[PDB]
DNA sequence: ACTGGAGAAAGAAAGTGAAAGGAAGATAAAACGGGATTCATACACCGTTAAATACCGGTTTAAAAATCCCGTGGCGCGTTTTAAAAAATCTGTGCGGGTGATTTTAT
């Protein structure tokens, strides 16, 4: 789902974090490719305060967002 | 000749799809054990009597009970271990409005 930049250097680059593929669509017919990178989420994200951290890394828009 | 960038070769480390097999499950056929009938047949209850046994009086005697000395192992005390049960603490889950997403067929 990661549409990513051209730069290679990572103090010239933006990342952008939306809510869903509505919003994400949207955003990459606008964007400036060069140096611009969008990934989309998916609803409302998993609250870390109150789970456990093998609940944590089970989920998996968590683990899209670490490999991001 | 020399320098530094760039592309291509070559080599080594990591991810991969496929692998017997075996303990761990799962599913059927079989052997079992516990109720409803059906009587014939052996068992329960009632009069009669010869016989076998219980009981009393007095011995006795051999065997068991009572008594004394002693020397030990089998209970008793104090202090540790160790499972077992109980109290305390975590883990899921569903109720109803909200946010955002997936798949297979015909012509």
């Amino acid at each position: 789902k990661l549409a990513d930049c051209q730069e290679r250097d990572p103090a010239l680059s933006e990342l952008y974090l939306v809510e869903g593929d509505s919003a994400g669509g949207s955003a990459k017919q606008g964007r400036n490719r060069k140096n611009q990178a969008i990934l989309p989420l998916k609803g409302k994200i998993l609250n870390v305060e109150k789970a456990r951290f093998d609940k944590m890394l089970s989920s998996q828009e968590v683990a899209t967002l670490i490999t991001a």
